[PDB]
């Protein structure tokens, strides 16, 4: 209660909300964005689309309508009871079509979950992460001055990770990676 608005409050004195929405153009083959661009499942088997440069050919990966250049911004993503998935932000400049590791080096700073119960930070090497009560909601927050990407359980407050302090180079994208093929979807909270 305390804690909750104690995070409201600091989201406030520091952090622009952001409206964050997902560029259908952008999303690997596999996946599907909502019509209301909010929300991300995935198919049975890649779908026939353009490939078009900026799409995500490999990684199964979909980024927001706009990117950050500079400031401090934040949003909420309600990953629910899903076993596996992956967000954070990337560089405009990162490899769409053949693989890269998705590490920091390769210009994605991203956290999630695998297996239904294994947080991971993807550093490289990966970070275990311990988490204690396993977030339904993430808020992810960026500072792009300070180099700073952070991560919090948006229902409680509590601090799931933070990157090393790092030098952006051009525009950060938020991004979204699902893996699995299950009932509960991404959704992006509005702002």
């Amino acid at each position: 209660g305390e804690k909750s608005q104690a995070y409201a409050e600091w989201k406030k004195a520091l952090f622009q909300p952001a409206d964050v929405i997902l560029d259908p153009n952008t999303a690997n083959p596999i996946l599907l964005v909502s019509d209301d661009q909010r929300s991300l499942q995935r198919a049975d088997e890649r779908q026939n689309l353009p490939d078009n440069p900026e799409r995500f050919d490999w990684h199964y990966c979909v980024l927001g309508c706009k990117s950050f250049t500079s400031g401090r911004h934040y949003w909420e993503v309600e990953v629910g009871d899903r076993k596996e998935w992956h967000i954070g932000v990337c560089q405009e400049n990162v490899e769409r079509k053949c693989w890269v590791k998705m590490t920091p080096e390769n210009g994605f700073w991203t956290v999630g979950l695998t297996d239904g119960s294994k947080y991971r930070a993807l550093s490289d090497p990966r970070t275990k992460l311990t988490v204690a009560n396993p977030p339904q909601r993430v808020g992810v927050f960026l500072d792009y001055e300070t180099g700073e990407v952070s991560f919090y359980n948006a229902m409680d407050g509590s601090h799931i990770y933070t990157f090393p302090h790092t030098f952006f180079s051009g525009p950060l994208w938020p991004v979204f990676r699902i893996l699995t093929l299950e009932p509960t979807a991404l959704t992006i909270c509005p702002a």
